């Protein structure tokens, strides 16, 4: 099932819950789904660490308890996978698969130094991600925080689904949104809980992808890869104007047919958008 740790195991495989970045020699890889990451090393295997921290207490085991459920019942190439877990005390941990290539926020941006992504690995990864997220629709679950930050890379750069257990069944309503902003659906943004969001957010990171523009952006005009979408409906620019430059096989073809699907994503109307199973469909005509 899954494996169960104790909490004296983990702290001696993360070098005692190291919190400073791996660059700086410590083991953080970063902090999400109520915690923090860090790296660990144990019985021959890297594996991410995830220590909860809290919200509050009480309410954070039943989140542990729920991602749990969630994990033991969602099994597919392109959800991360849980290994195990800690519960003894007032320390909770979750232990996962360690993707060694990290988030795909981070390759569109080549941090550290890693090379620019082919567009023919972005349409992979892209189709992968949907495989994902199709996987949990068809499994009435609901992600509630798309975005490519949260989209992990294996080995060969296969598309990792990451932070769930938040990942409600399934139009809800909530007085605590949760989500990033940037990617939200408005009707998210207003606390109806739906797949349909899902969706929406997931248009945003195929204009991740085909820009290399992160979705917020403090010190760009128009702050919000989102506006941008409307400056090439509205105002005779092109997405060609905005392909990413660091590519040199991105083909206008394609290009185009995952913008269209983008664009179809990226409806306002909940109603209208696509379904991941059409989103699929597309994605895959489209290579």
């Amino acid at each position: 099932r899954f494996h169960s740790f104790s909490f004296y195991e983990l702290k001696n495989v993360t070098n005692n819950f190291d919190e400073r970045p791996i660059s700086v020699g410590g083991n953080k890889m970063g902090e999400g789904g109520f915690g923090v990451v860090y790296k660990g090393y144990v019985n021959n295997t890297t594996v991410a660490v995830k220590k909860l921290a809290a919200i509050t207490t009480e309410e954070l085991k039943q989140q542990f308890d729920q991602e749990i459920k969630v994990m033991a019942k969602c099994q597919h190439e392109n959800l991360v996978e849980l290994l195990g877990f800690s519960s003894d005390g007032d320390d909770l941990c979750l232990v996962y698969v360690y993707m060694p290539n990290g988030s795909l926020l981070d390759r569109l941006s080549c941090l550290d130094g890693t090379p620019p992504l082919s567009w023919h690995m972005r349409c992979k990864i892209a189709q992968g991600a949907a495989n994902g997220i199709n996987f949990l629709h068809e499994n009435h679950h609901i992600h509630r925080d798309i975005k490519s930050a949260n989209i992990l890379l294996d080995e060969a750069f296969t598309a990792k689904i990451s932070d769930f257990g938040l990942a409600r069944a399934s139009t809800v309503m909530t007085s605590r949104i949760v989500g990033t902003t940037a990617y939200m659906a408005p009707e998210a943004l207003r606390g109806e809980i739906t797949p349909k969001s899902d969706i929406y957010s997931f248009g945003v990171v195929l204009l991740e992808i085909i820009t290399g523009l992160p979705a917020v952006d403090e010190h760009r005009e128009p702050q919000l890869l989102l506006d941008i979408k409307e400056e090439i409906e509205d105002e005779e620019k092109t997405i060609e104007d905005y392909i990413d430059k660091k590519m040199n096989d991105a083909d206008s073809t394609s290009v185009e047919a995952m913008y269209s699907v983008a664009s179809q994503c990226l409806h306002e109307k909940k109603n209208k958008r696509p379904d991941i199973k059409k989103v699929q469909q597309l994605l895959q005509e489209m290579t």
